[PDB]
């Protein structure tokens, strides 16, 4: 497998795009009829980082869960000891782009438990493959994968 | 004011007696519908453990995680810079004796943040005060503390 590069995304369209993650839907906020379409993640093979200490990078749409549990399987499978990490889920602090997947549930910004910077390539390569719809290699520091909307 | 004896526990009944904590209603598991009535607890004057990855530690009832709340201020107050530290919460894992009120989130075993062993005797004695409704002190490494049920 070829990891990807610093600030390639696949497919290589912007992530609102039909082919990938597609439309931005509407916020979801705590209080919203909506936020009980999130559940949380407890699989204790990722690591949550939850610096917010609220729990909300847990929160995630199902399809987000299903690419997310998968990709936890092969990190492990491609460095033994080693577990995929979510430093953001759901966002409620407002801190990504206005319009952002982080706000409803859809996007994960993950890196390696280890993180070592020379693995996130590999990484990203490793978030395609379990069926993230985009998946994008923002930043040095991690990848932001995200999903489509629930059909 | 009075810190607890090693072993000491208050009320002095048992557990389980109207009284202190009262009747085991069964078991809660993740998959049951009895598991929505546990909230994870999300305080950040208080540490847990979660040494399991699962956020099983920070699952309790209301009645525990009001207790335990009251006593993250009084830890506070009482040693500055220390916090109340939850080793076990909720617990899916069997850890603890058949029966144990762990098991519906009515339970917590406790210390504090720097895990000075010295201060449990009074950590003990601050879970009384903040309202537990038994409070024990199991063991040298920890304080387990319960609560009755949202029933009563
Ligand atoms: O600077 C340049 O060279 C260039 O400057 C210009 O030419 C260009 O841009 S600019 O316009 O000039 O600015 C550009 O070409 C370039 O800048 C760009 O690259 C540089 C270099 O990066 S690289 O060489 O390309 O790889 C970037 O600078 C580097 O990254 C930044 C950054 O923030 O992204 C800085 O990194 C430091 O800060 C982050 C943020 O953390 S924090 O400050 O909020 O706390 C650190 O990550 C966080 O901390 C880690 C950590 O310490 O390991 C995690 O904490 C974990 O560990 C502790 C316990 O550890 S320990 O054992 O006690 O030691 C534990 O308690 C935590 O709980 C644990 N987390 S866990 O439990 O959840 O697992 C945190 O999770 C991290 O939080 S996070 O930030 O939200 O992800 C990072 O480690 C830290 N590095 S440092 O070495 O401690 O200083 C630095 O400035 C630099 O880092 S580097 O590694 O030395 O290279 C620059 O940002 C970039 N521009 S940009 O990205 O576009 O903005
Ligand atoms: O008669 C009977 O039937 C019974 O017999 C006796 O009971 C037995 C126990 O059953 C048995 N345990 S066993 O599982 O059956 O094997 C054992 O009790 C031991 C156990 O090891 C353990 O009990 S339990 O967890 O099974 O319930 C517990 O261990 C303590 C340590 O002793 C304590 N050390 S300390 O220095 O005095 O504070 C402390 O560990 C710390 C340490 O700092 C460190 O660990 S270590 O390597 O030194 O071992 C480590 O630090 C980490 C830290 O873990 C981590 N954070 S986190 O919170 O852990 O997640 C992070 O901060 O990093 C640091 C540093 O790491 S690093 O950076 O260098 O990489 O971990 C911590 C820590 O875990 O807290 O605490 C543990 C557990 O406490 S905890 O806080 O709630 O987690 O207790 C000991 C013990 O003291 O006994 O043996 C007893 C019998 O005693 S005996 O061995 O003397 O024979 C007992 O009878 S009796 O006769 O003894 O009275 C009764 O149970 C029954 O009678
Ligand atoms: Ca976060
Ligand atoms: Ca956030
Ligand atoms: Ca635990
Ligand atoms: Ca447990
Ligand atoms: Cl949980
Ligand atoms: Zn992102
Ligand atoms: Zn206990």
């Amino acid at each position: 497998l070829t990891p990807l590069a610093y600030k390639q995304f696949i497919p290589n369209v912007a992530e609102k795009t039909l082919g990938a993650s597609g439309r931005y839907e509407g916020k979801i906020t705590r209080n919203s009829e909506r936020f009980k379409e999130l559940t949380p993640n407890y699989n204790p093979d990722i690591i949550f980082k939850d610096e917010e200490n609220t729990g909300a990078d847990r929160l995630m749409t199902q399809r987000c869960k299903d690419k997310l549990n998968a990709l936890a399987i092969s990190v492990m499978n491609q460095w033994p000891g080693v577990k995929l990490r979510v430093t953001e889920g759901w966002d409620e602090d407002g801190h990504h782009s206005e319009e952002s997947l982080h706000y409803e549930g859809r996007a994960v910004d993950i890196t390696t438990s280890d993180r070592d910077r020379s693995k996130y390539g590999m990484l990203a390569r490793l978030a395609v493959e379990a069926g993230f719809d985009w998946v994008y290699y923002e930043s040095k520091a991690h990848i932001h994968c995200s999903v489509k909307a629930e059909n």
